[PDB]
């Protein structure tokens, strides 16, 4: 069992935090709040470094391009915005959507952009240009997440709707649907590729291996019924399943044997999101408005 505790709290968003995100060369996290604002801090000591500001609503994701020079955000402004991080600066606004957009990614050669948005389409979009390249007719609800492949040729979302789909990039067609129906509030590819990570509204999680159909494993005993709780594989060390959850704790399961192996206590109100540092075995979680706060966690393994 990993042994996670508290080494900072980064206090200074006004309202409730939506998403923290390591970058890949491992030096910042970044966070996103309801309050309008981008914010990077160090990933180590969690001393602040910037606030980036632009979007006129809150915001509801950020993500990293692989070089770590670039952010994406997704806000309730209906547009997404592509930040040159040691600048702070807007470089291109990506305009398309008709009502909020609640999740994105770059894939990993970082030359596009998917989002995911409440008018209930997935959009590709080209990082240079600005330029909406593909508009995919996803869902029949809000588009809860989006995530490329490690090769990026596929993409993986999901939706209130109750369905994961994976589509081929090159071509925006979907290639497999996943189909009980309770909304769908998260998914993410595996480190391996070959299975999704689902968020249900019925507090669970479950591992799926697509290409089959089959659902491998799950993950339960939290508590995730409203939000769209961000979850991960931690592969620093122990193979371990992240999950925020909605009774303030963050949860950590053994991914073979689905038990509970952490349960990490300190937030005062919703874990909406947690992120796993892409070399050490740090644990970044953020919560809702009555906390604010930001957590940083270390474990030996
Ligand atoms: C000894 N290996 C396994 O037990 C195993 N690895 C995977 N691959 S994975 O999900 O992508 C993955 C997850 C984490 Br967390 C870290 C890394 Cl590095 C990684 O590759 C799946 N499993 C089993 C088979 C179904 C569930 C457990």
């Amino acid at each position: 069992k990993p042994n996670y505790a508290l080494k900072f709290t980064l206090a200074g968003h006004t309202k409730a935090v939506s998403s923290v995100k390591f970058s890949p060369n491992g030096e910042w996290l970044a966070s996103s709040s309801a309050d309008k604002l981008i914010k990077i801090w160090g990933a180590y000591d969690g001393k602040f470094e910037k606030t980036i500001s632009g979007h006129k609503l809150g915001i509801s994701d950020v993500a990293w391009s692989s070089d770590s020079n670039l952010l994406v955000s997704a806000s309730d402004d209906k547009t997404l915005k592509i930040w040159d991080v040691s600048s702070g600066k807007c470089l291109k606004t990506l305009k398309g959507h008709s009502n909020y957009v609640f999740c994105c990614n770059f894939n990993p050669q970082s030359n596009l952009i998917v989002s995911g948005s409440f008018d209930e389409s997935v959009r590709i979009w080209d990082v240079k240009t600005g330029k909406c390249l593909k508009t995919l007719p996803a869902h029949s609800d809000p588009v809860s997440a989006v995530h490329f492949n490690r090769d990026g040729s596929l993409i993986v979302s999901s939706s209130y709707d109750g369905l994961c789909r994976i589509w081929d990039t090159a071509s925006g067609q979907c290639l497999k649907t996943l189909i009980d129906n309770p909304p769908v509030s998260f998914v993410k590819f595996s480190p391996n590729g070959k299975y999704i990570l689902a968020a249900t509204l019925d507090n669970t999680l479950k591992l799926w291996d697509y290409s089959k159909g089959k659902c491998l494993k799950t993950y339960t005993g939290h508590k995730n019924e409203k939000y769209c709780i961000f979850a991960n594989f931690s592969v620093t060390g122990g193979k371990w399943i992240v999950s925020g959850s909605e009774d303030n704790l963050v949860y950590i399961w053994n991914l073979q044997t689905k038990e509970i192996v952490q349960k990490l206590q300190g937030h005062t109100d919703v874990v909406i999101s947690t992120a796993c540092h892409p070399t050490e075995n740090i644990i970044a979680s953020a919560a809702l408005e009555n906390d604010k706060t930001i957590k940083l966690w270390k474990s030996d393994c």
